């Protein structure tokens, strides 16, 4: 398998962009950034809003809990590859405790509203407008080489006073080489593309918009998370109850793959279900052939016949978007 798309744009380039471990830290200042108060937690970080005491602005810091040299190094050498972008968060800083070692990477301020309380409230529009600046980070991230490999909400920040969203935590992001194989062990459980549950290691950009398809049938039909299932090979059932396993079957064969048979007989045999048995009252103000349209388009089990971002950002559900920017 090989990305449709952005294929050679790490082959092009020189090897420093790339070679991520050539890279050698720059230490900022740790003192001219303070702890304000904490904003979230996760496996691999704690985050702060904080200050910058030289210009008194607002700034995030995210304080890492024990990494390997060259997973931080992955993270920054992507995060510094993509800073300017579009709708990318910013890396500012990098700084270290000169007794522990502790790294603390320093962004831009973005003022979130928790996705949870934030969603329930987006009228279609809002919907149409989020996604379209969400698709234009991914293309960007695609356009230079690397998968983000994290879509979820929790990862995408949104001040929604600002109409402003930034993708945030490239903690799981990767350069894309034709041919390499990678490691399935990536994005959050609801939001693994089906190359992920079944083993295929060669896999591309094409990942994210799995995982985009995900957040967006959550968004539409109300149901958070969309595909909720327990374990790795829960959530392949989930999704094959939905999309059918004749889909998944055609799939298997093209790529030459095989189900553990533990995993074959969980599985079992599903038919498709009508995207449209999703509706319902709390969501119908959202659920137009439209929408449905290209959320079938995102959730394809062939990682190779999904829309493509640049493609995604095209479709008519976005037209009035693209008419409001335009302007
Ligand atoms: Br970077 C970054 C940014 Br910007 C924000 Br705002 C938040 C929040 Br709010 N929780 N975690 C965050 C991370 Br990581």
């Amino acid at each position: 398998s090989k990305a449709r798309v952005y294929a050679d744009v790490n082959v092009l380039r020189p090897k420093e962009y790339w070679d991520y471990e050539a890279l050698t830290v720059q230490w900022g200042e740790q003192d001219d950034y303070e702890v304000v108060r904490k904003v979230g937690r996760g496996k691999y970080s704690e985050v702060f809003e904080g200050i910058n005491v030289n210009n008194n602005e607002k700034c995030i810091i995210k304080i890492l809990k024990p990494v390997k040299k060259k997973k931080i190094k992955r993270e920054i050498k992507i995060l510094q590859n993509l800073c300017g972008g579009p709708n990318i968060v910013k890396l500012l800083d990098i700084v270290r405790d000169q007794h522990s070692k502790t790294p603390s990477l320093i962004f831009e301020y973005v003022n979130n509203t928790d996705f949870k309380v934030l969603y329930p409230t987006l009228t279609d529009y809002d919907i149409r407008y989020y996604i379209y600046e969400l698709l234009k980070a991914l293309d960007y991230c695609h356009s230079q080489g690397i998968m983000h490999r994290d879509v979820k909400p929790h990862n995408v920040m949104i001040d929604h006073e600002l109409r402003k969203l930034r993708l945030i935590d490239w903690g799981l992001a990767e350069f894309y080489h034709p041919g390499k194989e990678y490691n399935v062990r990536v994005a959050s459980r609801y939001f693994k593309g089906p190359e992920l549950l079944v083993d295929l290691q060669d896999y591309d950009y094409s990942l994210d918009m799995w995982s985009l398809g995900c957040m967006f049938a959550g968004m539409i039909f109300r149901k958070e998370p969309f595909f909720y299932g327990h374990d790795n090979h829960d959530q392949l059932v989930k999704i094959a109850k939905v999309l059918g396993t004749d889909g998944l079957n055609v799939y298997l064969n093209k790529y030459r793959i095989e189900l553990d048979p533990q995993l074959e007989a969980l599985v079992g045999r599903h038919s498709r279900k009508p995207w449209l048995k999703f509706m319902n009252a709390d969501n119908q103000h959202l659920v137009s052939p439209e929408a449905i349209d290209f959320l079938d388009k995102l959730l394809r089990y062939d990682h190779q016949e999904r829309l493509t971002a640049l493609e995604a950002m095209t479709h008519p559900y976005f037209q009035q978007v693209r008419a409001a920017e335009n302007s």
